[PDB]
């Protein structure tokens, strides 16, 4: 409406993420990537279908690295890139990703929202926003 000020919203997945942010009732694209999960690609003992699969205990550690990446996404020297934060993920992932033990502690303290997304990002994300548009 008026007076509008920049807002995260965060799209996390296994095998890639998209970190957008939501400003009035406008919609901005911060970052947007593809990450490419455990060491073995098909070319080892681990079957190369499987290994996907088997990766899911190391997700804990790609999503502290995407939660790293938002740190580094919302975080400047000492300033904040965020009027507040909003968490999309699939499963429900976003009510999971907030746990203060593996995201930060800054971004913590400005939970305001958790939704899920049609799909992945862009049109997930394009929707979410409609959604809660109103609300931020």
């Amino acid at each position: 409406l008026s007076d509008d000020s920049k807002f995260g919203f965060i799209v996390i997945d296994g095998s890639g993420a998209l970190f957008g942010t939501l400003q009035g009732n406008t919609r901005e694209v911060l970052h947007k990537f593809t990450v490419d999960l455990p060491k073995k690609h098909g070319r080892g003992g681990q079957s190369a279908l499987r290994f996907a699969r088997l990766r899911m205990e190391k997700r804990h550690n790609y999503v502290r690295k995407v939660a790293e990446t938002a740190v580094q996404l919302f975080i400047s020297g000492d300033k904040v890139n965020v009027a507040g934060l909003v968490l999309a993920g699939s499963a429900d992932f976003k009510t999971e990703l907030s746990q203060s033990d593996m995201f930060d502690q800054r971004l913590q303290s400005k939970v305001l929202k958790l939704v899920d997304i049609s799909y992945g990002g862009e049109n997930g994300f394009n929707q979410a926003i409609e959604l809660s548009t109103e609300v931020l």
